[PDB]
RNA sequence: GCCUUCCCUCAACUCACGGCAUCCAGGAAUGAAGGAGGGUAGUUCGGGGGAGAACGUACUGGUGCGUCAGAGGUGAAA
């Protein structure tokens, strides 16, 4: 077929980088390369309505939509890189963290080998806000 | 305790005895304050100060390699 037939019966790790905030949350695919990919999914595209494309529902429906492309590229075995937010964001991710993984490991795709993977500076530039903060 | 005898006074000059040759005023000041100043030493002690050279990720932008439809952002939106 269009993926393994050179790789067939055997597993093949993909990658998976999550990447959860409070506006969306985004599902991509790479292949331990980085360089060439296979799909890009959002959140926005399975849910509408702003405030729910970053919520935990957003997250599964989406997910499984990976698994279904994944497949057909003779991805099997996915590790998976979690990412929070940016360097003058926040080190917290939204609540479309830990839906995701669920509703992949429980559609039959294996899991190993997590890690975290976020932008933390060692010290960066001020940090948008002011003196006196939001209020 | 003391005298004498005996061992018999070491740091390259040290100890004992003698010649006589020299040179030539000099030691008579209160003390050293849990008062001040200074010296020396531990390659002491420290986000102390100046200079010069590298290092770290992140933010932002650009470039290249891929993907494809929404993304920013909020209480909700725009």
């Amino acid at each position: 077929f269009y993926g393994s037939s050179a790789a067939k019966d055997e597993l093949v790790y993909g990658v998976v980088h999550i990447y959860a905030s409070f506006n969306d949350t985004f599902v991509h695919v790479t292949d331990m390369s980085g360089r060439e990919t296979f799909c890009k999914i959002t959140g926005g595209m399975k849910v509408k309505a702003d405030r729910d494309e970053s919520s935990p529902y957003a997250a599964m429906m989406a997910a499984q939509d990976v698994v279904a492309r994944c497949k057909e590229c003779g991805i099997n075995a996915l590790h998976v890189k979690m990412r929070a937010t940016g360097g003058v964001g926040t080190r917290s991710p939204g609540p479309g963290a830990q839906a995701a993984l669920r509703a992949l490991a429980r559609a039959g795709m294996k899991i190993g080998r997590i890690e975290d993977v976020t932008p933390i500076p060692t010290d960066s530039t001020r940090r948008k806000g002011s003196r006196r903060g939001r209020r």
